């Protein structure tokens, strides 16, 4: 997260870090045994870390649980980025409290101009690089489809939406992926991609969770 702020210890209790020996992607907890993330974040043998703040220091409210299974969406196309969503099942349920809590799926898609909360432990730097210890946060507006389409030369599909600021400066970044975009207390987005980070006329792009609510529920129920 570039141009953002330190969220505060456990203020975003649905934020989850996916760890493969090190932090590498975030997710969102949708219920006590299911985490939503990005399909491009798939890795075998993931450990999912709940109640994290400082990912480098053991602070007392962490829960480390192993991914039972990681279910990439069937039409995820690693090359085009379309359907960049995945569900991770945990081997055991997380124990839910004030610092570990699930986020609601949307009932309808969020409208352009909605202010949302984006968070993660990804790059915070303007130009050059730096990864924070504690969780970063960003409030950013969903931009319009016609604004997003003109903003890129990669092919945008109807399973993506863009959010952030056209002037650059404020954006999700590398290591944020798979993390949440929450709008009006609903999980509307998954950090998916962007052309660099916080660059002018290059806003962040997000999996449009609202198109996948049925697939999520059916998947959770079948497994
Ligand atoms: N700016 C962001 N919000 C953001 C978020 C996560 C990662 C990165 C990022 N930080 O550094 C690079 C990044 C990146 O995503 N590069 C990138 C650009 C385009 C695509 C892509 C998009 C649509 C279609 C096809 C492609 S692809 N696979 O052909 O390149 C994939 C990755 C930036
Ligand atoms: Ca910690």
């Amino acid at each position: 997260i570039v141009g953002g702020y330190t969220c505060g210890a456990n203020t975003v209790p649905y934020q989850v870090s996916l760890n493969s020996g090190y932090h590498f992607c975030g997710g969102s907890l949708i219920n006590s045994q299911w985490v939503v993330s990005a399909a491009h974040c798939y890795k075998s043998g993931i450990q999912v870390r709940l109640g994290e703040d400082n990912i480098n220091v053991v602070e007392g409210n962490e829960q480390f649980i192993s991914a039972s299974k990681s279910i990439v969406h069937p039409s995820y196309n690693s090359e085009t980025y379309n359907n960049d969503i995945m569900l991770i099942k945990l081997k055991s349920a997380a124990s839910l409290n004030s610092r570990v809590a699930s986020i609601s799926l949307p009932t309808s898609c969020a409208s352009a101009g909605t202010q949302c909360l984006i968070s993660g432990w990804g790059n915070t730097k303007s130009s050059g690089t730096s990864y924070p210890d504690v969780l970063k946060c960003l409030k950013a507006p969903i931009l319009s489809d016609s604004s997003c389409k003109s903003a890129s030369s990669f092919i945008i599909t109807s399973n993506m939406f863009c959010a952030g600021y056209l002037e650059g400066g404020k954006d999700s970044c590398q290591g944020d992926s798979g993390g949440p975009v929450v709008c009006s207390g609903k999980l509307q987005g998954i950090v998916s991609w962007g052309s660099g980070c916080a660059q002018k006329n290059k806003p962040g792009f997000y999996t449009k969770v609202c198109n996948y609510v049925s697939w999520i529920k059916q998947t959770i129920a079948s497994n």
